[PDB]
């Protein structure tokens, strides 16, 4: 924090000043008499309002909705026989980082829990330059050439005439594009499985997507896939829960991250690479240059390089998070590109687009973008030039500055260099590689590898989405494409949307799998930051007292208990009015609160004699319990709190429903078991 | 449409071209061989991606989230004895209009149904210049001096460190500001009543807020308040239903307006003025220069001037709606300003801020900002200069261009003029007028004038919001200020939030009222665009058939029937999966569908033997009915469909619950009666 | 078609002091007087196989092709005949690009040309302050525009197609792809190839920096040699 603290403005106990250090007041405009017109000579007014009028900058063209944190990387080894990268040069070597997570399609201010691909962008402030791995939470992307990006994004984003719908693929154009461009199918399945609706940014993995090169000082290369393996564990929602979260808390995932860091529950990921040889580009049966293809870990294991920990929130979101400007072109000696046509064109885009955002060329001079390494070059001027170059002779080769700055390359000065054995051959052409043409086998691989419930979640997502596609031509074209993945998938979706069941096409059908590829099916590794909503009553103080007791039994695993009651009495954390099932990973009815959960509570007429509360909507306590159950959450009840389960027609005989005598260790153990499972999949119907 | 049509690009059945008219292809980057690197000389790639990279412009600093429509104004009179404004010069005189509706705090992707003040910005493209009345759906504003705008907005918008929470006042800073700056209280009560959460942009009124001057050709003035009196009727949600809508359809109100216009259901408002004398500024017990004060209609009635109808959607949202740049400084001869310090400073802000949005000075040259009147002046150059001035001598006074362009003033050329009897007097000063100091009497007026349910809505909003305020000091400060409005209001709110019940402070208490000031309590004037969701089943074809029958009996009042079923069969409009109570103004169970509404349906275990549907979440049909009921909506059932009411513990004896033998006229009449009432207020508990 | 004419240095200096606008004024006045200056467009036509045969590299922008080796074939004539109405709007804002290319012309691997292509698209963002510089009157084409590019500050058009992507069915597959065989599309000369290791190097074919300067020097009348000295 040494570096960024030089730019901090501390406004504790100080007098107000203009931006040029003149002390001022700023609460009344200068007027001609008490009730007079405002004077033009009021510079205090105009400077204040001019700053205000110009606060905004263009949102990012994609990934506009996102959230950042500072952290650190630790290398596990001296990787010099693999890469010349300085940040990987020794066991225990540490490098600062900044990471931003995001959705893709929605604008600023859109819901965190929209269904989408998620950005997972990681900057290493290395001692040999900034290195960015600008990744996502899904290892494959929709399209195979960067020139198609505007097509994909215009189709996914809102209609051009009326700008509907926000942050959603559930409209004709998106599905038109997906069916017209079947390369999209692999990412589409990932996003419509649990990966499109994660519980938090701490409960996803990251991926660089593209094949990159690692290169040693002597020019030897390997091809790699970059991975960020999360140490908390994958966790995802079901769609109806993600929708409800969008309505109750648009900031749900950004808030989770912020709070977890404030609580000292620092999320971690291991940096890994699947290490391959130059000769492996086509040998696996798909092209390593094709960003729609994964390398299954059965074919190439993930070699772990080191660990990222996120551990400090920004001081000012705009200055740090909004203004961070990631680029795949932020590359360092020891890494190089490949001819993946999607990567190739990204390189252009991310340098250009910062001109839009920053409004000029000196965006690398913003504190969050600056390197932690010296800058010496002949670049000059531009709007917003914050440095003062001492060299008046800004050219090479010079004698007037004694030949400095000096050229750095592979042999001197630790320069960047292109892997020296890379070659080009062939006619200059605008063509789609024939090696890129199997759009369906890997989608099928993914589909085969999912637990039954998560197959169902894909079907139900596609049914929801395509039922909102007005065009019969598009609906039919979607089914025809899905059928090339799996006749089962296609048939199951078709039945909701008025499309004839398709005949099988066996061209790409196969039964191979890859392990643990879905969002569902594994227990969490860490329970840190999960929440238990304890539904209590101010009329039974002992019910509220159970919060602290339960908390003592859950603190050692980083789980918080939130006491919910009718009003803010002592030791109450939230009111029923302010609460919703989507706030809580588990919901527990406290002993003595059961009287709030009557089955008639949704519809009883709130006459003056009725006893109906004005402190919350009719039925709210029972709505929270029922929504928690239906969404698949851990549900519990203490003592006579179990009567509330009976009112809700929830049997403790069901999986993920727990009762206990009191809030001690025995019950906490069972709630921990529930939270580790995270979602109880037997509450979802599956096609037969 | 003739004017804007000159800028249309029709892309039906044509070849792709670059932006300089060279035919192109745009689907494959140019590569060095089939699997080669992308070439720099690929200008097609770069022009496409550069346009993409630079698509975004800064969102509006406030009112970022909004929706536009074209329309027309028709004057009802020759108003020349009141104002010289040309658009008001004759009975029948038509002027084109563009109107944008918005929230205030949220960024451009935030939910339509956030609770907020709403913008209501109307441009008249008059034959003597663009005239903009940049208003809101609430007649009073939070603050009394424009210099305070960054304070108000920084407090309401997300926290500076983490940018939480989106589009919400339910956080410490906002309530800190409201309690520290009690001028805020009038608008706060309006926004926490129904006016904060309207059903649609068609179901609100508009207000200019400030007092303005109307001025005749001979310099005579009146003071006025501008009104837009809606002809559909006020209609608003309850908080829980606004939240649910945010989660299910972030575009709900934008969609409503687009659809209503495409249906020919054109919304209308009458422009009106409260006409006052110069000598009335301090006569009524408050200052007409104070924008936190209404003029009750009992004191000065609204004189109706003419009518706005909105009747055409944009062709391209970005080009038209996103780029429209309103300004109160877009004033015409016949109107003038007052010394309201809020208005005074607005004039500076809206000219300045377009520089940010447009990135240069020529924003009035965008098609949507152009006038429909001649432009002739000596302004020159600037980035993005779209015109070519023929006069090379761009100064006055000139002889080299024969004294042209010629000065226009009161007596020649129909120039703008400041009302000539306006004066200034007094010492130059930065002070708050003593006439502005009663922050509490008018909030009490507003409070007194509400039906009991809407008082409860204000209480319940403030309890929800302030329960989210962490600071005890802030909570107490809020209660102190509320208590100066009404001890009842303050006491009712305090009891939810752990603040001691305040003792009365009666300085500003009174019993006066003003009529029909809330959002609740009157029947709707028109039912256009309201929706009845008919919950049917594909397994009972006759249930689906009731849709068309009911539709026939409701078409004449502009109400649509939407048939909901399990899957998209013939005559089904939506699936259950895709549906929610919040989509429908009334919900009706079709005869034959009752089997879907079992009371065990939320929690039944969906095993192979259970017959649980995979086509929708467990309990969805009953959830839609129960939500509709709890939210206050018209609910009904046809035939045996009434069994579903029983399952949901909904009695037909309750108000706004209707049973019918069949889908004929009698039942249609009951549904129209329910829609007219709109919300059944007896379903909400009230304090005692 | 007027003829080469030049100053001596001391005369050019004196002109800078007396009339900074001397050449701009000459052009403006000549056009106002109806004395329209003309140039003939010509090409030295060579074969693909001629890149190195002349003893210097055709990709090297420091080398001329002497007209003794390859004559100038005259294609047509330019006449300049109308001054701007507003200098800022027309002259200051004109934004030239070598990337403004049409079917029937293509690039070569001259490393100076290659990078120019990037620069002239980028730099207009600085000048115009946004992406829609081709919409300025002086930059607009006299030919239809139909594409899926959208938005950006200063968007002067209103696209009617709400489905701005390919491939689409929602707009019936339009705008349609144009290439060598359909729609008169631009196309890269199809026999061009690449070969070799990716590298940052100076071609050895570019290394004679002095023979052509000497050719030029030898070809001057004595006075003009003196003027160089
Ligand atoms: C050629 C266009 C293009 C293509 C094909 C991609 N992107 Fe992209 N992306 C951009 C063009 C772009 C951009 C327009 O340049 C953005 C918007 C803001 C920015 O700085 O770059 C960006 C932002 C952006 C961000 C947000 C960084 C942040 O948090 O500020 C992430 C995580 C990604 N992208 C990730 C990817 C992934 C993993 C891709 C495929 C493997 C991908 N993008 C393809
Ligand atoms: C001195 C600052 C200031 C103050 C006190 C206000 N405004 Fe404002 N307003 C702006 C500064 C501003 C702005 C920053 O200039 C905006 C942002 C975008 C724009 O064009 O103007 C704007 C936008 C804006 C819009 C959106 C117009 C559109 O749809 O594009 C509306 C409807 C209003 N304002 C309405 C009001 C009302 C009724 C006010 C009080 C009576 C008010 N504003 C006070
Ligand atoms: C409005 O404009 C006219 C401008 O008329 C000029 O006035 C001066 C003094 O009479 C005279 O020297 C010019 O020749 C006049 N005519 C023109 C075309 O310039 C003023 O005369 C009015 O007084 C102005 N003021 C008002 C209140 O309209
Ligand atoms: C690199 O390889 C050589 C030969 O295998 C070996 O001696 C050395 O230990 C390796 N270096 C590192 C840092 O592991
Ligand atoms: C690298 O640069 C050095 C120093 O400028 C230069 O002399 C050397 O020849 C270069 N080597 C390579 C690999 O180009
Ligand atoms: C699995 O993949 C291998 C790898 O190509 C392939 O040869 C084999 O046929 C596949 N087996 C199944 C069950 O699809
Ligand atoms: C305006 O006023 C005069 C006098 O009252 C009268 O002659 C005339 O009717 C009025 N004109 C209009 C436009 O109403
Ligand atoms: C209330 O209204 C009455 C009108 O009968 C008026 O005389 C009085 O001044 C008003 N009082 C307040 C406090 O607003
Ligand atoms: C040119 O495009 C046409 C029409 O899209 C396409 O069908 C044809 O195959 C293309 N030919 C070439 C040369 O790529
Ligand atoms: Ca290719
Ligand atoms: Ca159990
Ligand atoms: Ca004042
Ligand atoms: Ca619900
Ligand atoms: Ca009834
Ligand atoms: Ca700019
Ligand atoms: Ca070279
Ligand atoms: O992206
Ligand atoms: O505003």
């Amino acid at each position: 924090q040494q570096f960024l603290s030089q730019f901090y403005l501390n406004d504790q106990d100080v007098y107000l000043t203009s931006n040029v250090g003149g002390p001022i007041q700023d609460e009344n405009s200068l007027s001609a008499g008490q009730r007079g017109a405002t004077l033009l000579q009021d510079f205090i007014f105009r400077e204040k309002i001019q700053r205000f009028d110009h606060e905004r900058v263009p949102e990012r063209a994609v990934h506009a909705r996102g959230t950042g944190a500072h952290g650190t990387f630790t290398s596990y080894g001296d990787w010099s026989n693999l890469t010349a990268a300085s940040f990987l040069s020794a066991e225990g070597k540490e490098t600062p980082m900044f990471t931003r997570f995001s959705t893709v399609a929605g604008s600023r201010g859109s819901a965190d829990t929209a269904r989408d691909v998620h950005g997972f962008a990681t900057r290493f402030y290395t001692d040999e330059g900034n290195f960015d791995i600008v990744g996502n939470n899904i290892p494959v992307f929709f399209i195979q050439d960067a020139i198609l990006f505007p097509d994909l994004i215009h189709a996914v984003k809102p209609r051009g005439d009326n700008q509907i719908p926000q942050a959603a693929t559930a409209h004709d154009s998106a599905w038109d594009f997906f069916s017209q461009q079947p390369s999209v199918l692999h990412t589409l399945l990932w996003a419509m499985a649990g990966h499109g609706i994660p519980r938090s940014f701490r409960h996803v993995n990251g991926f660089g997507v593209h094949t990159f090169r690692l290169v040693t000082d002597d020019g030897k290369t390997k091809l790699v896939k970059f991975h960020w393996k999360g140490l908390q564990g994958k966790a995802s929602f079901v769609w109806e829960e993600a929708q409800q979260t969008a309505g109750k808390n648009a900031d749900f995932m950004r808030q989770d991250l912020f709070q977890s860091i404030q609580a000292g529950r620092f999320p971690e990921w291991e940096l890994g690479v699947q290490i391959m040889q130059e000769q492996d580009q086509l040998k696996f049966g798909f092209d390593l240059l094709d960003p729609t293809k994964i390398v299954p870990e059965e074919l190439v294991p993930v070699t772990i390089l080191g660990k990222m920990q996120l551990n400090r929130n920004p001081m000012n979101y705009f200055a740090e998070t909004e203004q961070v400007m990631f680029q795949p072109g932020h590359i360092v000696r020891g890494v190089d590109f490949t001819e993946d046509p999607l990567l190739q064109g990204r390189l252009f885009s991310y340098l250009d687009t910062q001109l839009n955002r920053h409004g000029g060329p000196n965006f690398e001079q913003l504190p969050i973008n600056r390197p932690r390494a010296p800058i010496h070059n002949n670049n000059r001027d531009g709007a917003g030039q914050m440095f003062i170059p001492l060299d008046p002779n800004a050219y090479s080769p010079n004698t007037e500055n004694k030949g400095s700055p000096k050229q750095a390359n592979e042999t001197v000065g630790k320069g960047f260099f292109t892997a020296p054995e890379r070659t080009a051959s062939g006619k200059l052409q605008r063509t789609l590689s024939t090696t890129f043409e199997n759009n369906w086998s890997q989608p099928r691989l993914f589909w085969n590898s999912l637990v039954n419930a998560q197959k169902e979640f894909i079907v139900d997502a596609m049914r929801f989405e395509t039922s909102n596609v007005s065009s019969s031509v598009v609906r039919d074209d979607v089914i025809i494409q899905l059928n090339r993945i799996s006749d089962n998938l296609a048939t199951r979706v078709a039945s909701a949307i008025g499309v004839e069941a398709p005949k099988p096409n066996s061209s790409f059908y196969h039964d191979n799998t890859t392990a643990h590829i879905g969002a569902f099916g594994e227990k969490l590794a860490k329970l840190d930051g999960l929440k238990v909503g304890l539904l209590a009553s101010v009329n039974k103080p002992a019910s509220i007292a159970q919060g602290a007791k339960l908390q003592v039994a859950l603190s050692s695993v980083g789980v918080d208990v939130v006491v919910v009651a009718e009003r803010m009495a002592n030791n109450v954390d939230e009111t029923y009015s302010a609460s919703d099932a989507v706030q809580f990973d588990a919901v527990v009815v406290a002993d003595g609160a059961e009287g709030l959960f009557g089955a008639d509570s949704f519809t009883v007429e709130p006459s003056a004699g009725s006893g109906a509360s004005t402190l919350y909507p009719a039925g709210r306590p029972l709505n929270i319990l029922l929504d928690a159950f239906r969404f698949g959450k851990t549900v519990g009840a203490l003592g006579s709190g179990s009567d509330a389960l009976e009112s809700g027609q929830i049997s403790s005989e069901r999986q993920g429903v727990y009762t206990g005598k009191n809030a001690g260790d025995a019950f906490a153990k069972d709630i921990k078991s529930g939270l580790s499972t995270f979602k109880f999949l037997d509450r979802f119907a599956v096609d037969e």
